[PDB]
């Protein structure tokens, strides 16, 4: 079903953001894990898995509107060097993620693509719960110290 | 069944503290969840819920007595702005709570509204236990470190 | 994460409605209950603890976008003295909401928090199903007279 | 396998007072759900669903009989008021519909078609059945009178 | 609750799109079931069951709305005389319909009817979905070749 | 442990051979879904799962040689327009893929870094086995000819 | 079977250097008991078993290649007196046992003892999953402080 064109751009610019944060997220979790985090490395895993999701969504809505997914175009990955530094690498990820989702909800909606529209929506509520997760990590490092943060990453949360 | 007016006044009082309490504890409960203590949203919340069942046991025997329950005014809450000021806040809120509670104990059996009185102290007995959590949770505070207290928060116990 | 402050507003308003109906609805169920009419209890009391759902959901939200939960002010409440009364009351009360909501939706949308949007939209779709059942007791209230409409409520609809 | 002709004419006729009845029932079931009769809704819907049921045999009959089935042409609907009304429709509805069955049956049979017959013979039981429950509910009515009439549909009858 | 008239307009408007099509998916259905093609039957009469689910959304919200709900006035009915026809005169169908829930979508938004609006998504969602069965199937019939496309319907798929 | 720099730098090479595998069989399952082959689909999807788990492999052994892996740099995918070029374009790049495994895995002996080539050894008869259904596939198309071999994809083998 | 006599002199070396892992481990692990260090405990007793494990594949491979296990010979222990300097003695054990291994794999290559080889590199792949679990522990050390991290230890890891 043909869609509009630059909806189809929207997508294939959020499928873009969705492919820099599972290499990002993919990498950060593993550092965690090679760091013995298994805490850090279990969330940080699923959220790349959950990136994976995204773009999955993404890519089948393009071709469903007969658009070309570019999965060819790498944006830039920002791999932190310490636990904080990662964590709040992928916070500015989200963000700026976010504020593309904002316009492009905004524009589909304005051009009637309302299935477009509601699965961003949806998109946008995972990421709002991956931004309070990060916000409430890092104020934590600073609360309790990186001395004891750290040591309670060492044993899995279940 | 026509009770005494001045037990009925009392109760008013009681379920009038419970309103601020319910208040309190679900806003600092809250509160504790969004910085990622897990531990405390989990106690705080569970806290709010029996004053609400405390504050149903007032209504109804307010009803059966043939009163009028106030649930129209509500007493000062006093919001701390980090976790000992909250739980000494709690703390407080408890204290006057029970002073009230006594007064009304001994006038219900001076009237023989002796069920009344029954129901107070077990409300009693349980205030008195949550005074017992909030005192402990406040000298480990002092005792561990605020910063090895918080840690201990993360996750939740059970 | 940093929200716009006229939706923190908004969603301060709404829950000072919700604080208003959890009080207004549990005080209505108690008094249908202590009349015997089962049924009406059961429908009244679960209306109060789904408005405390929705009451906890703006809090959470309002946390998140670091605003501050007003638990302190509340407004009037308009307790009935029968049957009919109370539940005109009642439905007065989700009518003013929802207009307060609709507002409140629109808003969020133009300044694209399309997240507080999606979960007001969903509180709003809980209160017209609530509005449903109000008019629709109304109705038959006068249906089938006061009389046997009472005989219908003193036993419990499992 | 070529069917008679006017047994297909029949057969369409047939069809086109199931298409009406369905869409009569239908809404008739879901005014009686609006009013909160939840046990008229639920007859309702199902003598709907019934004569989808109906239609269903009388369109692959027709296509195995290799005739045209019509499902263009929409008869009058006559959607009741208040109950009585919408019950005494229905009634005068499945009245005219059991004419063109007894009529379409003799016809079936002079022209050896007996399995049309045995089909449509079934058809006609079924809604005899339904007869006889719209005749009792009316008599129910003046019996019980309205307001008692009522207060008997509310609840679900299992 | 009386509802936006001009948003009721709609939901008859829509309703009316659903009248037709579940009549002309299930005489296309038993038509595919008359021909041996059991595959196609046994989506095509899970289409005309879907569109019912819809066509009993848009009735009773127009009557919550307060509205009278159209059944009486059905649209033209395109019955192909092939597959390729039939599935292309479903793939007309539900374009035709896409652009008046959009439309409407828009319109509901406009008037702050959010509930309707939501409800209206979900069904496009769904619309969008059988478009996506109908290309696809469509596709396949040139791509594989009508006698291969035949015999790949013959056998339920499950 | 400090591993072998050249081996390290395989070790990146093979994780870049596996980023661009997982984004071509991702996109290429996808279109093969959007084309109603629902076992390409299946199949495709899979060995986009097999390659994210080969490159999790080289990243965690990677970390732990106290490497640094590289996810930023993207070679160069191609996406086929058709089935037939789709396969052909995964098969080159297995085909591409197993000679750098080879290299490094004779390279990893030489310097007696045996477990890095015995994971690399497995991913090697992980690829042998792909390339053994890319090829039988291939010969598919042509012995039971285009439109055969699409038909035969349109339901899942399981 | 009759083997190469320098593979078996190479399988005593082995050997030799298991029977020092295997006493060192035990004596540390029922220190890190004796200091209520349950989670070292734990692993470092499994470690001393699985270096037992390792022994015993080098006494039946030897016996077979029909030589003489030596189990009269033990090098020196390192036992440490600390927790830091236990796991670095360890640390410093195993690497030097990874260096005779790769040795001994690449020797067995060269007279196509494929079976020792095979059974060498398991083993080797044992010792650097080991070396990464002691690693990881002495850089948790410095990252968390000695006191965090030995609190870390008095509870079972499972």
């Amino acid at each position: 079903m043909k869609g509009d064109t630059k909806v189809i751009n929207y997508l294939n610019k959020l499928l873009g953001n969705e492919l820099v944060a599972i290499n990002q997220y993919f990498l950060h979790a593993r550092m965690f894990k090679n760091w013995g985090l298994k805490r850090l490395n279990d969330v940080e895993y699923h959220e790349s898995i959950d990136e994976m999701k995204h773009a999955d969504r993404y890519i089948e809505r393009i071709l469903f509107l007969e658009g070309l997914p570019n999965l060819q175009d790498l944006g830039k990955l920002n791999i932190g060097e310490d636990v904080e530094e990662m964590l709040r690498s992928d916070l500015a990820l989200e963000l700026d993620g976010a504020k593309n989702l904002r316009e492009a909800i905004g524009y589909a909606d304005s051009v009637h693509d309302y299935v477009s529209r509601d699965m961003m929506i949806e998109i946008l509520r995972d990421e709002e719960g991956h931004i309070f997760w990060l916000e409430t990590e890092l104020d934590l490092i600073q609360k309790m110290g990186l001395q004891n943060y750290l040591q309670a990453q060492i044993r899995e949360e279940g």
